[PDB]
């Protein structure tokens, strides 16, 4: 079970991070929603009660994310779980002939900065916080769960920046679990296929073999709970995608 | 929840299949252990209670497999889940220079027949049974879970036959989930690393000294919780999951 | 250069294996085409001249492959390379709901026996032949090249038996290269996408670029590069124009 | 044959990039070495002769890469091949328990910026230059080859930034090949295991000397010329695309 664990969930005001937060608070854990100030984190935290607060922060900022973890530890006393769901996406070709338009450097930089350098910023700063915990009966001090994408394996036309960023998450999964193994922190990544969140904001659903529909955010939340409960899952990437494989 | 579902677990008399049956029965499901007659199957299904029975069958036998699935459908009315855990292992080099010995073809064939063809034999026969189920609210008629190994990806010296059989399992997982998509049967494969079973249990704790964290052999109850997650989560399909403590196997 | 080398190519009377044999003989190597007695192996070997012979053998047969390897080692003096291209395909659903048809166990067993058990049978018995060679200046005594398929990774509807056999090839590539490391035999597998051969001849249209079936001479070119590069080992290479298969 | 093709090779003053230049120019091609100003660039470009020039440039700069490409296009008339070998490595734990030291954010940012954003900078700006060429008999306009690493799959302890940069190169290889398919530009990535280049001084020392033993066969560090031979194979084979090839002796990295 996850009752009594404290989880910091980035991207927690919407979509997969918010559904994760609803499932873990409903199972008895406490959840901090780390999300930008312009989001609706504060209200969603209120709707989930006193065991779920909002920590406004941008994950590309060291000082903000350090302030958000300080808040979580001060309120709830420790951090057991982190879930990285903050992320953005763009759909721009590397070079579009017709328009003779190269993809800009700054649009690639921005997607790398939020998705991959923002996930590594959270990881590096929560790892020292979970390192303070007394190890449980099996030597574990924490679990860190990241969100990649099937775009890390079958990135479509227009997804070079998003793919680069999520393949970076996938490539650092095993070296960060091997770095944190001596202090008992597992590191696992989930790679969702196509899910019903805002991030889509009209024919995507038909491509999915079975179930033949977009994923429900609550199914990502149930895998997150399984990942936190299973003590031997480590250093691995799970696809959650209805058996889809993306075409160009 | 798995309360009420009927699962047939091949390899259910020992190790990972037996720990899966104990967890699923302790959570309210029914379980049929499918394992060879010599095994401890009968005893185990007795110690597990009236919601678990033993169906003697060798998975390389179409007739025996089909008889066990029919027993299950007779006793319990339907089959909702199948978990393939029957398997064998050998440690024989392709060519051993000290000995001057070449791996026999029959010792490769044997591993391939139990591990690979025997999992396909159970899959193909249980798909037609699950296809008799009424689809649930979300279109689902059944879930098939196979057990490969990390050896499908990092086979060590000595594991050509075992690696070939487990890579065959991994390679057929997506085309079988695509074949079954129209009738709502999910197909997922779990690839354990090293586990404390009557396959493993100085030769063994050297192996457990290589696991990053937790630093020890897997406990079969951890494989059984992964199998419960895979039954419960409706969107996991056509994928292979490593369950191994972050180990990568050296030669 | 592959000049001088002796290769045994299973499935060499047709498609990929024959194009590979044309290229390697054209570059000065010797080739032994290992194929079933009913194929056109004798004529194909005759057309390539006296540096190319036919050794009729089914790769599932331990007696037949040992006699064809022995013919190669006697005729040419040694075996430096083995290319596994012998292979068959089927298109059968696991369970077909409209006809209420279960895939038969025999059709799955026959594809695994030719493609997977046959490729291991050639590897296991050519290894000890190559083990007789004096190592070259970098320790090498031989190179073994197997043929899998993109179906090991994106198997389509109807390909459960073929994907199982090609996923078995990929799976065993690294342990046999580990096994053979002490005697200097490299082991590499190619996973082609779709190639214009008698196994095949809108599939073409799905390949990003170039948008067409592959040409068997491009597979032959990638085989020569794997024979020439001393550091490629224990790896599977996709040769597929960037195709990813849909159901 | 590579004869008469024009190749721009980033990181071309040393290691893999230089040995790749040496091989292509030995085989009849022209090569531009794109490397920083403080490297041996200019002297290598001289030793390699009249069909090899140095364009000093940092791959992280739009302006410098655009200028180096323009010089190649002005001086040889076209660009047929691009080879990304510019790269840096670091060995830093995400969080060090003994020393109680966290990996800095700017050290991870610097390796992602050189290795991954610097490789996409060159791709996107060379793509349009290759797109000026007329298509060959088979529809091809150019080939782009990138260098990742087996760290993209088995990153060791200390390699979080390096692995994240290299796994990002692997992750983008297919979407870029798909993006560039209409114009006939293949995109392939090579993931080298451990090679005898000057980069090697990144490992402990009590690590480095031992490396060879881990390599199954041949049981040694890779020779840079072996990397160069695989690059020529990728240039020549018209059907390789969208794929990553390990070149590593069958090694699998332990922690
Ligand atoms: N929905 C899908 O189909 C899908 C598929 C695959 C992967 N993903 C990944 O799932 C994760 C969650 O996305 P989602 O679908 O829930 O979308 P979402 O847009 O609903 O939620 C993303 C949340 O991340 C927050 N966020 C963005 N930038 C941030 C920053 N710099 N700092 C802090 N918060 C920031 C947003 O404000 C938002 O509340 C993302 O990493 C996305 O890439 C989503
Ligand atoms: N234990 C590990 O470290 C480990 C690691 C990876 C994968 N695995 C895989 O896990 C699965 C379960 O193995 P385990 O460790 O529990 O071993 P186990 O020996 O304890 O259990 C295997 C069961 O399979 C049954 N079996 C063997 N051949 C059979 C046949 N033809 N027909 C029916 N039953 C047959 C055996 O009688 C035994 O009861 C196997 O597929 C094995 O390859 C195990
Ligand atoms: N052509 C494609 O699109 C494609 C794609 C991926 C993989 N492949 C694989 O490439 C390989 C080459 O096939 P191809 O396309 O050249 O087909 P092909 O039919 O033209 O040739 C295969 C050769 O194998 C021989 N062979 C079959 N069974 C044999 C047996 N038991 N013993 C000895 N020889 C036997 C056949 O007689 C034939 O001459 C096979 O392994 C195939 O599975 C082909
Ligand atoms: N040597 C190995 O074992 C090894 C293994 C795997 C991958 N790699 C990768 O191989 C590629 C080549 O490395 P190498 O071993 O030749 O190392 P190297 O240090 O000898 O050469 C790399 C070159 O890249 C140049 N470079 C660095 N940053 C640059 C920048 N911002 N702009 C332009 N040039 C820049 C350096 O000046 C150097 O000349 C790198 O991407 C490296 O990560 C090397
Ligand atoms: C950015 C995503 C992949 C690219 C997708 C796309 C890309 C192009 C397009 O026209 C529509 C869509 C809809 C859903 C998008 C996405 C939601 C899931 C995600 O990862």
């Amino acid at each position: 079970s996850v009752k009594g664990l404290v989880a910091v969930i980035t991207g927690g005001a919407s979509g997969l991070g918010l559904s994760t937060a609803k499932r873990l608070v409903g199972q008895g854990a406490t959840a901090v929603l780390l999300d930008v100030p312009n989001s609706e984190g504060e209200t969603e935290a209120k709707k989930l009660g006193g065991n779920c607060i909002f920590a406004p922060a941008n994950v590309t900022s060291e000082k903000e994310v350090q302030a958000a973890l300080t808040l979580a530890k001060e309120k709830f006393g420790r951090i057991d779980v982190a879930v990285n769901c903050a992320g953005i996406a763009v759909a721009i070709k590397t070079y579009h002939e017709k328009k003779n338009q190269v993809h800009t450097l700054e649009d690639f930089q921005r997607v790398i900065n939020v998705n991959l350098i923002g996930t590594f910023n959270v990881i590096r700063l929560v790892a020292g916080v979970m390192g303070q915990n007394e190890p449980d009966q099996g030597g574990q001090r924490g679990v860190i769960i990241n969100t990649a994408s099937v775009a890390a394996f079958e990135g479509q036309v227009g997804q070079a920046a998003y793919s680069a960023s999520k393949g970076g998450i996938v490539g650092m999964t095993l070296p960060i679990a091997r770095d944190l193994a001596p202090i008992g922190i597992r590191v696992v990544t989930i790679a969702p296929g196509l899910f019903a969140t805002p991030l889509l904001t009209n024919f995507l659903a038909s491509q999915v073999p079975f179930p033949s529909r977009l994923g429900d955010p609550a199914e990502y939340a149930h895998l997150v709970q399984m990942v936190i409960e299973n003590p031997f899952l480590n250093g691995e990437v799970i696809r959650l995608d209805g058996a889809i494989r993306m075409q160009p």
